[PDB]
């Protein structure tokens, strides 16, 4: 009984381990494989330095029975991440409690189905109306911040970032009124932080890797009561709704629009969708959409808002740009938000060197061939690293300098497609990319007219995976009013 799964186990190791024998790496502890080093603050930049060592790609172990390839190199990159591979359920399996079956971890055919259903909810009609809503919650979060500022003390501004992005994540594409914040949703917030610090550690750490175990460490019960809290947060949520549109002027208005937003394809009124939801799979892309629709945006508009401090002169630059676009309007409309050339600029190469999402991974379904003559088998497991790709030194002149030229029209034509992708690509990219563009475009914009950001010499901000990219003291900054 027990006696298959040890052995289907140790197989496997042997499996992974041959066919990462045309790439040598770094050294393995007997026990830890390169657990001992993962887990050290700076990792991230220890990765990097392995990458100059081992072009292409590199074996990366946690604790000698899961081996993956760890690639970060573009032709590598578009080998594997065009193809639609599943997710690496070793690596994915750990959300299933909490944001269950929905599209980041769904792989089928039932994965196309509800990435079908679910893309027109960021078609830009569906997004044209939420600009409003950013510089309202925008607004709010700088109201708050032109106090702090005046006390004179530096802030860490990570938390009050996320209070903003999710509530304007709820009022955009689940159908929260213009209440705003509740002392609930600050209960869901914690929680979101407890999951993903537990379950990256899990990731990094190879006992904890197996079910049955880890549901009796002190470590899995503390992600099972934060899951209940989650789910307490998405079952209100939903709930709200429902019965929102139980409201005959509410629900006559919803048919009204040619374009529904998240929730509310999900809920299927119109009888449009045609495709029906079991309560649990609507329950888990509603989990899922919660999670990512704005614990991403908070780490890409708080370590953007670090690198204008770090860099004043681009700062003043994206802000005089900003100005110039407002004018004398309330506020900046949709059409506004492609005018933001140089903001634009600025914030990706905030994201090649802090992205928000620094480790994606695969199980590949069919072999793979590499530009370079080596290749794979189904079976084997892949971690992209985006942290080290967009380090990469073949591929990035002076790769650890801030210089938004890199994305001009010039220098960006001939550059490799899977170069810069921090909201991955191929079939299974990011579907909210221009939901959090427009938001963090809105949202930065604003600051960078009411508050000029210095950063703070004695709590600068060190890195710190937690799904998302996130700093083990927080974004410490100085504001100054205008
Ligand atoms: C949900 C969701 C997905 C899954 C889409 C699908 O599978 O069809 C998604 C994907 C990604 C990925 C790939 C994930 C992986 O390889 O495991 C990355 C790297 C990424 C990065 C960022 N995303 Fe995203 N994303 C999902 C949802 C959202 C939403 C929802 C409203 C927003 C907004 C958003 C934003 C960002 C983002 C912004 C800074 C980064 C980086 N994502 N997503
Ligand atoms: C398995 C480690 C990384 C898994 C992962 C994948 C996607 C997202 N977000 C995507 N858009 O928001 C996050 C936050 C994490």
């Amino acid at each position: 009984a027990g006696f298959l799964k040890l052995l289907r186990l140790l197989l496997r190791r042997q499996r992974l381990a041959r066919a990462m024998d045309s790439f040598p790496g770094p050294p393995t502890h007997w026990l830890f494989g390169h657990a001992l080093e993962i887990q050290k603050t700076g990792s991230l930049d220890k990765v990097v330095t392995w990458t100059q060592q081992f072009p292409y790609a590199h074996p990366l172990w946690v604790g000698q029975f899961i081996g993956f390839l760890n690639i970060y190199e573009p032709d590598y990159a578009k080998a594997v991440y065009s193809r639609g591979d599943p997710k690496a359920p070793d690596v994915y399996d750990f959300f299933l409690q909490w944001i269950g079956k929905g599209l980041l971890v769904l792989d089928g055919p039932k994965w196309f189905q509800h990435r079908k259903l679910l893309t027109p909810g960021f078609h830009y009609d569906v997004l044209k109306p939420y600009v409003a809503i950013f510089a309202d919650s925008t607004r709010i979060m700088l109201e708050k911040w032109e106090k702090k500022a005046c006390e004179g003390k530096s802030f860490d501004i990570f938390s009050d970032v996320g209070h903003m992005a999710l509530d304007t994540l709820m009022k955009c594409t689940f159908g929260k009124g213009d209440s705003g914040l509740n002392h609930r949703d600050s209960s869901y917030y914690v929680a979101v932080s407890e999951l993903t610090l537990l379950m990256q550690q899990r990731i990094d750490s190879f006992q904890y890797h197996n079910d049955f175990i880890y549901w009796l460490t002190p470590h899995g019960r503390r992600f099972l009561r934060a899951c209940r809290a989650a789910h307490d947060h998405t079952d209100r949520v939903i709930r709200q709704r429902k019965a929102a549109l139980q409201d005959e002027k509410e629900r006559e208005k919803i048919q009204n629009r040619r374009h529904l937003d998240f929730l509310d394809i999900l809920l299927d009124v119109r009888g449009e969708s045609g495709v029906q939801l079991s309560d649990t799979d609507l329950r888990a892309e509603v989990d899922t959409f919660m999670f990512e629709g704005h614990d991403t945006t908070t780490s890409g508009i708080s370590w953007f808002l670090y690198c204008m401090a770090l860099y004043p002169e681009h700062q003043q630059r994206c802000r005089e740009e900003v100005r110039e676009i407002l004018g004398d309007q309330d506020s900046f409309q949709w059409e506004d938000l492609a005018k933001m050339t140089y903001l634009t600029m600025c914030m990706k190469e905030c994201f090649r060197l802090y992205p928000p999402v620094p480790q994606v991974y695969r199980q590949l379904s069919k072999p793979v061939s590499f530009v370079d003559g080596r290749s794979l088998p189904a079976g084997s497991l892949i971690s992209l690293h985006i942290y080290a790709l967009h380090r990469n030194s073949d591929v990035w002149p002076d790769p650890e300098v801030f210089d938004p030229l890199r994305f001009s029209p010039e220098n960006s034509s001939g550059r490799h497609p899977y170069a810069f992708i921090p909201f991955s690509a191929g079939p299974r990219n990011c579907i909210g990319q221009q939901f959090a563009m427009n938001e963090m475009k809105v949202v930065t914009a604003l600051c960078l007219l009411r508050f000029e950001f210095s950063v703070d010499p004695l709590r600068l901000p060190i890195k710190l995976p937690q799904l998302v990219l996130r700093s083990k003291n927080g974004i410490h900054l100085y504001l100054k009013p205008l």
